[PDB]
């Protein structure tokens, strides 16, 4: 209506329904949007986004829309907090989730999340969007068992310098290949990096990457060659297909596209 551009949401047509807990931005809370739609709420705590950028950036990104990945719907920018607004994913974050042994997966339903992620940064590939810090921790589950992208391109608007740049105590050392390590290089095959990562803390239930290590020996690990190593629930050909995204020489690592045809193949073959 008069007054919200199409990128910008009312938030007097939100209903708060339950608190979902605290992450890096501040507090997420579920709730209906015009009373009827399931919608996922994040108040974005004061001094902590570059809050002008992101709303210019949050424009583009209404035009992003793909089947598995998590839909924003606008932003609510007259106020203090300021709110994103997308759909809603009941079952949470994809590292609990996995974390949680009740479910008892079969390896069937551990490549099938790989395959949804998959799709999705294929989409973004073909955008030329990269995510920039691609994880379990960022991938979230709804009520279906269907994984959805996260949290896309958002380090960008991070104020906090310790999330921010390699000596930071909080960047995702264990999710970076050794060119962002060693040179801050950005790239579609960084986040082909972080997907193959994901994709070992898939079938590792949910382990932290290097988990004898910390980030600095991790780091160095990394940069004399040595990688992570084959989970126990993987399939030599899935294998074949994380360890691929970790070549030292980054034009050596395949595309989404390249990935997610080797994914069908192995869901073919197994
Ligand atoms: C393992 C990670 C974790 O523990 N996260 C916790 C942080 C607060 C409570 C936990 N979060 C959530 O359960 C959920 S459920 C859900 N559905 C939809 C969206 C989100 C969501 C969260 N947390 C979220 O942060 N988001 C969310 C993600 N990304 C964006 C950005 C846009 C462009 C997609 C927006 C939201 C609301």
């Amino acid at each position: 209506g008069l007054g919200y551009g199409s990128w910008e949401i009312d938030p007097k047509d939100l209903t708060f329904l339950k608190e979902l807990g605290t992450g890096q931005f501040g507090v997420v809370k579920y709730g209906k949007w015009r009373g009827q739609y399931d919608v996922a709420i994040k108040m974005i705590k004061e001094g902590s986004m570059s809050e002008d950028e992101f709303i210019e950036e949050a424009k583009v990104m209404m035009n992003l829309s793909h089947e598995k990945l998590v839909q924003l719907y606008g932003v609510c920018t007259k106020q203090r907090p300021i709110f994103i607004i997308t759909e809603y994913m009941a079952n949470g974050c994809l590292l609990n989730y996995l974390r949680e042994m009740r479910h008892r997966f079969q390896t069937q339903q551990l490549l099938e999340m790989c395959k949804d992620v998959c799709e999705a940064m294929e989409y973004l590939e073909s955008k030329q969007f990269l995510h920039r810090d691609l994880a379990a921790r960022n991938c979230l589950v709804n009520d279906q068992g269907v994984v959805k992208v996260s949290d896309f391109g958002l380090s960008r608007y991070v104020l906090d310098d310790e999330y921010t740049s390699s000596v930071g105590s909080k960047f995702p050392v264990r999710w970076s290949p050794p060119e962002v390590l060693m040179y801050s290089k950005f790239s579609s095959k960084s986040d082909i990096w972080a997907f193959g990562v994901l994709m070992w803390e898939i079938y590792s239930l949910g382990k932290m990457p290097y988990e004898r290590f910390t980030n600095s020996e991790t780091a160095e690990h990394i940069a004399q060659g040595l990688r992570l190593y084959r989970p126990h629930l993987a399939s030599e050909k899935v294998y074949t297909i994380m360890y691929s995204c970790w070549h030292e020489k980054a034009d050596e690592r395949p595309t989404f596209k390249i990935l997610l045809s080797n994914i069908l193949d192995v869901m073919d073959e197994e």
